[PDB]
């Protein structure tokens, strides 16, 4: 069957609410059998430091975050996109706005203007899937 | 405020469960304030036969159904495209898969290859805002 290559930018993880729940905690992956608008498998990061040319499992994946109070996370975002642009493309099938039910947040909806690249997640309500089945656009790249 | 210009293809009524609810029942104008991915007012049809000029409705709105069931129904949809494509563009913001929950189906999943145009959906259960919020389409066009 069709199999889907996902690999997702301090509520990355969180996110894979894959084990339906809500999580101070290298890598994991992690395989689900769904179906996405009509039979899924699919097939979590964390962005410190030490992996950079380990990321280079920035080549096996197909479709491929942060956090609305973190305006530095928001800015991280440009120095990734790049290194899975040079997958040699311009255009990969890919923006997390993560902790979104919180209460004073720097990164405004309004500054994600992701419109010049080619949605706001809360792994804390459930606000999961409407982020991730990203399935979508695999799906018409 | 951004304004949202929303005009839905015998189960699309059903979805705009707007009223949080699930309802054999001419028109309806519906209007919503929320928020999609960080401020917005959303703002139905009935394809039985009678409207075809009134429907010329396909100008007035930025983003534009079967029954999983009814392949005449999926077959209507190649009549529909072809009067807003000719909002004399073949490229508008734009297919839905009611009655989802239910267990004989006529148009297969497989067969909604949507992808040569340019979801399935369960206005019983709510497998009804994972359609809508065409609102991102409408968001980048
Ligand atoms: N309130 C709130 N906190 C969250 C949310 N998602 C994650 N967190 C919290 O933020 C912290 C980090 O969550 P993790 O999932 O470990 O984050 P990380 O993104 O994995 O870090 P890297 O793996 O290096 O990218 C934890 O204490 C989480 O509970 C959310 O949506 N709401
Ligand atoms: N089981 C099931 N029946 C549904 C669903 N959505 C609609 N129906 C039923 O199908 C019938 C038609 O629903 P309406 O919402 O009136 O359908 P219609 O699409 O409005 O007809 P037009 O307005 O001419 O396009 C009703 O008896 C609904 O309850 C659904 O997802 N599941
Ligand atoms: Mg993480
Ligand atoms: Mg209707």
């Amino acid at each position: 069957m069709t199999e889907y290559k996902l690999v997702v930018g301090g509520g990355k993880s969180a996110l894979t609410q894959i084990q339906n729940h809500f999580v101070y905690d290298i890598e994991d992956s992690y395989r689900k059998q769904v179906v996405i608008d009509g039979t899924c498998l699919l097939d979590d990061t964390a962005g410190q430091e030490e992996y950079s040319a380990m990321r280079d499992y920035m080549r096996t994946g197909e479709g491929f975050v942060f956090a609305i109070n973190n305006t530095k996370s928001f800015e991280d975002i440009h120095q990734y996109r790049e290194q899975i642009k040079r997958k040699d493309s311009d255009d990969v099938p890919m923006l997390v706005g993560n902790k979104c039910d919180l209460a004073g947040r720097t990164v405004e909806s309004r500054q994600a203007d992701a419109r010049s690249y080619g949605i706001e997640t809360s792994a804390k309500t459930r606000q999961v899937e409407d982020a991730f089945y990203l399935v979508r656009e695999i799906r018409q790249h």
